[PDB]
């Protein structure tokens, strides 16, 4: 869907964005800092399991770029290891918003948060 | 979920863009330039419908900024109006991309297209 390589890298920063306001918005919940609403969380986790699915397609071959490795083409395989991982950690957040089980939601949350950690220290530049 | 009113800008900016990029993408299959795959459309619509309910909370009270005019916060239940209209649009467009059908589609397409061009023209800066 994208004219130019160009195109690709703004669509991924943007779904990258957006993903990354879904999930840090709930940093205060899951902290206690803000009150647990479950069914605020069972849609908000919804939205970010729909973004997580984006960004993945807009790194398709020559669409380098942007703050992007270079190691995610070369790597293509663990790449997409990385990003399978991830969205199941996101399946796993979802079952845990599903069920209104905040204890689940917290332990659920950090590990997606390790592999936003993981991704980024592998596969984004400085 | 924004530190700052800069925050608001960019996500709502991040939003737009990926809104567009899933409308725009069917412009071929409307045209008939590109096939007409009724699942892969009903599944892109999807996508669609969940980024079509994400920038309007990012133009919160005090936003003010980005290529958005101020009229969006004065006249606030005009914006809205529109806005909710869009959404409503997308509904028919879902209705369409639901059924498998290609004419409805192009319909409903080119009404969502028209809301697009309508809030621009309004609410959006040169
Ligand atoms: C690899 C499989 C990744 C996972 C999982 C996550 N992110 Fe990441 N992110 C990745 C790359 C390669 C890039 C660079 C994209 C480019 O072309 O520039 C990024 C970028 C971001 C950004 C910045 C987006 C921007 O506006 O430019 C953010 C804020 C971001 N990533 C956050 C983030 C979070 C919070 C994640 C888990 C919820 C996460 N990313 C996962 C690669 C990968
Ligand atoms: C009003 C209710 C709008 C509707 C409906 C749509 N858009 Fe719009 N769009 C609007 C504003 C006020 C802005 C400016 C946001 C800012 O703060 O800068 C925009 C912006 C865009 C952009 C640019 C995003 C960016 O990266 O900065 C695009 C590409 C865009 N809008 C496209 C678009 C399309 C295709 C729409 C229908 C599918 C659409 N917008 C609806 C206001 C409104």
């Amino acid at each position: 869907q994208f004219a130019k390589p160009e195109d690709a890298v703004k669509y991924r920063q943007s779904a990258l964005t957006l993903m990354a306001s879904h999930f840090g918005r709930m940093t205060p919940v899951v902290k206690g800092q803000a009150p647990y609403d479950a069914a605020q969380i069972k849609a908000n986790v919804e939205v970010l399991k729909t973004l997580s699915a984006l960004p993945w397609a807009a790194f398709g071959p020559g669409t380098e770029g942007g703050d992007a490795r270079p190691e995610i083409w070369s790597d293509a395989a663990s790449f997409k290891q990385k990003q399978q991982a991830f969205q199941d950690n996101i399946v796993k957040l979802s079952a845990a918003a599903d069920a209104g089980d905040l204890d689940k939601l917290r332990a659920a949350f950090g590990d997606v948060g390790a592999s936003c950690k993981a991704c980024h220290i592998a596969y984004r530049k400085k």
